RNA sequence: GGUCGGAAACGGAGCAGGUCAAAACUCCCGUGCUGAUCAGUAGUGGGAUCGCGCCUGUGAAUAGCCUAGCGAGACCCCGUCUC
């Protein structure tokens, strides 16, 4: 949400910063934490009822006296979070090596296709083989649509214009590709609603004629109080074991999540905050609510990270020791950049200064725009992208650059604006290797001196960016910072 | 890949990497010329030729040998004289 959690975390902060703490306080500082949660379109018995679970969950009249309270406060909402979030029954994943069918279901505009496009494109990315089935043929270009997505993903789709059963249609594409093995088949299914007593009976027909290994409801995340009354009446028909919330962008901020949680007690695998297919996150329990705190996950970072998975970590640090960077190391460390996932990610879940920092609006096409970089630097050779220093050759024989052109665009200025930025992080990387042993590897220095840390930590704050250094929490924050991810 | 045209299909130039019966350069074997390095390769022209096997005659010559004597002297004996 991003906005959620930065009242909740004004609300904290106004419970601590505060010569004392007493009876007065937290009822000062509970106002806010119900008035937050009334916006988020929640309950206001389920508010009335959070409210009075932390009440009795830290109790100042006979707290012994010596222990922390706002420690024991901050940890008492938190808890009060997940647990208000949390189903509290273990959620199903599918197994390697077996064909695990699944069925989605929800209203109409929901954002069945896109979801389907998402959650195949996220298994093919972690390794999964996935198919698509199209069994809509009541919405007009439904299968057009799934078409050209599919297509867009790479993804192998199987449907027909014609045919107008869906239950026929779905049976026989699930039969087609469990002929050739396919782990993961989820079937695209039309809209319904409860109203309509046809559709009804049809998603009952093809539920049994598929038999899913798991069915997912597709809710959005801007409907009203009417979701209660169609999940449930879904849930009473078909064997739902998971949703998946959509149109996280939209202002309703999906409040009625909470009380479908609370009816149907299943828990929400992913969430989606945009329309593109790669705009596909993750639902953890532990780490949003964690993020609503300021205290960002950490695990999940070095997970990612571990995902990532360097090759070699001895050569490259003798590399950078003696200040050698060719083009070469900068175009695959683009293509980590590219590997590592969505960039609004990666700095969410850092504690730092906040998760609402990267804009839809103009880094997703900057995202797009870094990508030219690789285009350009396509263009190189194997004596440039392996050359000591490109901003000397490139000073020596301009037709180089006329060469560079002829596979890219114009590129005039832009192969100069790269070289400019070769140059600065060649600087970077020779600054980087004089630090004088920061690295590991060789010698068995495992402890750094803090004077040799010192000097780092000034030259890495002095070549940054203002405005973003004193907001970090200075050196002090900093440092702090990387010991969080050294220990994490 | 990117880029340009085209609603699309598709088409043009062309970079990164790779390929050669058809840009160019160069190397090897062979061919022609030119040098230098050369000895368990011949061939007479000399030098040299106490030893070496060498093809050889016409001749009567070549090799091997050649103490003692004389004149004077102490004591003794033999003859003569004196007291
Ligand atoms: N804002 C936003 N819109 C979404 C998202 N996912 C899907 N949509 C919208 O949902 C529409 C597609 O819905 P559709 O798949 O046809 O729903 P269906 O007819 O029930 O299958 C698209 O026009 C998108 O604009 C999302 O994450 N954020």
């Amino acid at each position: 949400l991003a906005d959620l959690g930065r009242k909740i975390t004004s609300a904290l902060r106004s419970l601590s910063n505060a010569t004392i703490i007493n009876e007065e306080v937290l009822n000062a500082m509970l106002k806010e934490v119900c008035t937050a949660l009334l916006e988020a379109d929640v309950n206001i018995k389920l508010v009335k009822q959070l409210r009075e679970n932390v009440k009795s969950a830290i109790d100042l009249e006979e707290m012994a006296s010596g222990l922390n309270k706002r420690k024991m406060i901050q940890h008492a909402v938190f808890k009060e979070l997940v647990k208000l979030v949390d189903p509290g029954v273990k959620a199903w994943t599918p197994t390697k090596g077996k064909q695990n069918v699944i069925m989605f279901v929800g209203l109409q505009g929901s954002g069945k296709t896109t979801t389907c496009s998402k959650l195949a494109y996220y298994y093919q990315r972690k390794g999964w083989k996935t198919c698509l089935i199209c069994a809509d043929t009541f919405r007009a270009g439904a299968f057009d649509q799934l078409k050209q997505n599919a297509t867009k993903a790479r993804i192998p789709f199987y449907g027909s214009y014609t045919e107008m059963d869906p239950v026929i249609i779905a049976s026989e594409g699930v039969e087609k590709f469990k002929n050739e093995n396919f782990e993961i088949i989820i079937v695209d299914t039309s809209g319904r609603h409860k109203q309509e007593d046809s559709l009804f009976e049809e998603m009952l027909q093809v539920a049994n004629a598929i038999q899913p290994d798991n069915i997912v409801y597709v809710m959005d995340a801007s409907i009203g109080q009417a979701c209660e009354a169609q999940a449930k009446a879904f849930k009473d028909k078909v064997d739902v074991a998971s949703v998946i919330v959509t149109k996280l962008d939209g202002h309703a901020k999906g409040g009625g999540a909470l009380s479908a949680v609370a009816a149907t007690k299943s828990p929400i695998i992913f969430i989606g905050t945009g329309e593109h297919i790669d705009d596909f996150e993750p639902f953890k329990t532990q780490p949003f609510i964690s993020k609503l705190l300021g205290m960002g996950d950490i695990e999940g970072l070095i997970d990612k990270v571990n995902e990532l998975k360097l090759d070699d970590n001895e050569a490259l640090i003798e590399k950078l020791k003696h200040g050698q960077f060719t083009l070469r190391d900068m175009y695959e460390q683009f293509q980590n950049i590219m590997k590592m996932g969505p960039f609004s990610q990666i700095l969410g879940m850092i504690p730092g200064f906040g998760t609402d920092f990267m804009s839809k609006g103009n880094e997703q096409e900057s995202m797009a725009r870094l990508k030219k970089l690789m285009t350009i630097m396509d263009s190189m050779n194997d004596q440039e992208l392996d050359s000591t220093d490109g901003a000397k050759v490139f000073s020596k024989q301009p037709g180089r650059i006329q060469r560079v052109a002829r596979g890219s665009g114009v590129s005039t200025r832009d192969v100069q604006e790269l070289l400019t930025q070769y140059t600065k992080f060649a600087q970077m990387v020779k600054k980087m290797g004089g630090i004088k042993g920061l690295f590991k590897g060789g010698d068995m220095s495992k402890n750094v001196s803090q004077s040799q840390m010192a000097k780092l930590n000034q030259q890495m704050a002095k070549m940054m960016d203002p405005r973003v250094l004193h907001h970090m929490g200075g050196m002090a924050g900093l440092q702090s910072m990387m010991r969080q991810f050294q220990q994490g």
